């Protein structure tokens, strides 16, 4: 998975250097639902997917699957 930085929805140069899917789950009782988002390194979209859950207010169990590079919230 390829990531640009000037949002051009184009890779070239230092875009072509390698990035990482990860799919963001977050399983709440009032906040339920799915994402997916791309980073340089699993630090990056860590701090994303931390973000994400955070912007959801869902706490509960953090579950990630290396296999799959998935996280899911279990609220």
């Amino acid at each position: 998975c390829y990531v640009d930085t000037n949002n051009d929805g184009a890779y070239e140069g230092d875009e072509l250097s390698g990035t990482m899917e990860y799919k963001l789950i977050l399983n709440g009782k009032t906040l339920k639902g799915e994402t997916t988002t791309c980073a340089v390194d699993a630090a990056t979209a860590e701090k994303v997917f931390k973000q994400y859950a955070n912007d959801n207010g869902v706490d509960g169990e953090w579950t990630y699957d290396d296999a799959t590079k998935t996280f899911t919230v279990t609220e």
